């Protein structure tokens, strides 16, 4: 059923802070519940209205759309609390963003995990593809580690809960029919996914890295992509090709991509190669 | 002509050892001439029979074959001196190796410099060529910098001065042509491939040769015509002058001389042919297009 719980202030507490963001900045916290007994530990990520015009004291059906979703991979969303400014309140996971991780790690993970998260990844987003949730920002610093394992997407939905304002980046995500027409689509998503693997497989790379933010819509217009990251096969290479294949009706479904992954997770080195010492052997 | 200054013990002083190698020990010293005024800087090579049985009293032809060479492009011989050991006495060049460099600068270093060197190590080679002297161990630590701009080739005719002995070497195979590892079979052309094994340790900014693999592995693996991948830095055409050097027929590897001129004008427009990440991971691929 489509619901969400709402907290009090007084049982909500801020700690310290973790950082800010596109639209909001989060906090490790606890939740001290009417109990008053023990504290939970939570992240609580305050959104306001930036021109301080309309404020977050009424509940939207948008806001129980968001707090009512829950599956495997996502970091669901334990409740809001209402206000001046909105405190969206979820679990606190001290693994940090996946990004953060495949930057501090490398290849030396599994190449199997660099094939299990992008699998992890699909079903999540597949998840939010079935109830209709678009998430308008997806990234691997908006993936976030439960196990060290697991994976679960994150901060999705947060933009829909704001007035446009395509001033404040993002759009080295967004799949340029969402930058020209600001036309936000599941299908948008999928282009914003593809970003993501490369993100993970290029081990934390930013995405035009040393370009001008203005060529990116003209370059990709002219239909050049990121580059393949140096331990792809042309096979975990081509399923990101697909995702930012101008035609949405043409990108796989989350669940295509969960397809794909899924059994290329069967033999990961035939799909992987994770350089065990500059290159070698090559005929 | 074909000679080689010898010098005298009392003009020699070593100072501070630098480092060993396959056959031989470098030290920083200076040389006081019959002046006795100042001292010069020079670097002094210790060779010596291992096994002890034979000493380097007496001048051979082949030193005298090193001792002559002179070349922009070379580290050339001061000089000799004789004794139960064999002193080779060069100018003392404080830039160290040019593999220690593009270490400690990777690709920081001109996309012209890393083709100005592969033309200067050229044209030495092939100067050593002219004069029919083989180098038998040619690698990026065996050059030298001079300039910061110029190298020079070093350490060359140095293994002729020794008895054969192919267990010692522990490096150098992972320079050395596949006949000279079956048949101690060295030649100008066995060269060309050690030739091409140093500008791959060039592009490659430092790396080594099959870095994790095994030694015994590297001619069997090579035998079934794998070769040393391609660097990230080079277009297909800086690395298709590579596979040449190890193309297993000698007759068909580039002579130095082929090995300048590509080099030379592949100098003339250097991205064109070299490609340095001004930033980290890939980025701006060719639009791919996949197939339903
Ligand atoms: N459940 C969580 N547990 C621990 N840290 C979290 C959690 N959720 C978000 N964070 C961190 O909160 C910090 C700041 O909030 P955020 O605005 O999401 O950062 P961000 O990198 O800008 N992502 P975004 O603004 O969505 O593009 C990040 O660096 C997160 O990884
Ligand atoms: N003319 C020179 N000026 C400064 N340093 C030098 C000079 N010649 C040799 N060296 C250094 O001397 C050290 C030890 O001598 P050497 O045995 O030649 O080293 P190496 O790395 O083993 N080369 P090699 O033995 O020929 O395979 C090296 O690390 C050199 O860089
Ligand atoms: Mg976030
Ligand atoms: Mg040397």
């Amino acid at each position: 059923k489509v619901l969400a719980r709402i907290f009090k202030e007084t049982e909500l507490r801020k700690l310290k802070v973790l950082g800010s963001g596109v639209f909001g900045t989060v906090h490790k916290g606890v939740w001290i519940p009417e109990g008053e007994s023990i504290k939970i530990p939570v992240c609580i990520k305050v959104i306001e209205d930036k021109s301080g015009r309309q404020s977050f004291q009424a509940v939207t059906d948008h806001m129980l759309a968001i707090g009512s979703l829950d599956h495997a991979h996502i970091v669901r969303l334990l409740g809001l609390c209402p206000g001046s400014s909105l405190q969206l309140v979820t679990q606190y996971l001290p693994l940090g963003s996946l990004l953060d991780h495949v930057r501090q790690h490398r290849g030396a993970l599994g190449p199997q995990l660099l094939l299990n998260w992008g699998v992890q990844i699909a079903k999540g987003m597949y998840y939010l593809e079935e109830h209709g949730m678009v998430h308008r920002n997806l990234a691997a610093r908006n993936v976030l580690l439960k196990s060290p394992s697991q994976v679960q997407v994150a901060d999705f939905g947060v933009a829909d809960l704001l007035p446009p304002d395509d001033k404040q980046t993002p759009i080295k995500w967004m799949a340029l029919e969402s930058i020209h027409f600001g036309k936000y689509t599941h299908q948008s998503d999928v282009w914003s996914y593809g970003v993501t693997v490369w993100e993970l497989m290029t081990f934390g790379a930013e995405p035009y890295a040393g370009l001008r933010l203005a060529e990116v819509p003209d370059l990709l217009e002219k239909g050049e992509r990121l580059a393949q990251p140096q331990i792809c096969t042309i096979d975990v290479y081509m399923v990101m090709v697909k995702c930012w294949m101008i035609d949405e009706n043409i990108r796989p479904t989350f669940k295509e991509l969960a397809n794909e992954f899924t059994r290329m997770a069967r033999d990961p080195p035939r799909y992987l190669v994770i350089k065990r010492e500059g290159p070698g052997i090559a005929p």
